[PDB]
């Protein structure tokens, strides 16, 4: 029950960190198209499709999904410290490692909340592509909670 908790949450965390990175991917498949100077030419109608989808994102979608990320690992750590305190002996130190990543994540996904919120790109620039720190930064709580999960998982 307590674990079924943990790890629910902790799923739904790192669905929606693998959103994100999926996110990044995409974009930067269509803007590299769209790039006047980088990458492979394109014929006009793969231009045309990379415009209709790079426009399925938004400063706002991002936010809105960092937002979201942010609130499953929130009850990540409230399920962590359930399951903590529930020590036989003394306390897994799977367990605890997966609370010490889970308080790493939160702070560092609310560094990143703060950091996209004053980008001034609306549209699908305020993604960032690698082609850079923040690129990185995004898709480093999937790692990260692919990590809790395995911890988790005895």
């Amino acid at each position: 029950f307590k674990l079924k908790n943990i790890t629910d949450s902790v799923e739904q965390a790192l669905k929606i960190a693998k959103q994100i990175k999926d996110d990044l991917d995409i974009i930067e498949f269509h803007r590299i198209k769209l790039s006047n100077h980088y990458g492979i030419r394109a014929e006009e109608h793969e231009k045309q499709t990379a415009r209709e989808e790079l426009s399925k994102f938004s400063k706002d979608k991002l936010e809105a999904d960092l937002k979201k990320l942010l609130s499953e690992i929130e009850k990540s750590l409230n399920a962590a410290t359930i399951l903590i305190t529930y020590d036989y002996g003394g306390n897994l130190q799977s367990d605890l490692s997966a609370k010490t990543t889970l308080e790493a994540l939160k702070t560092e996904v609310s560094s990143l909340i703060t950091k996209i919120q004053d980008f001034n790109n609306k549209d699908h620039q305020a993604y960032p592509t690698s082609y850079y720190q923040t690129y990185q930064a995004l898709r480093n709580p999937y790692s990260k909670l692919t990590l809790v999960k395995d911890l988790l998982t005895r």
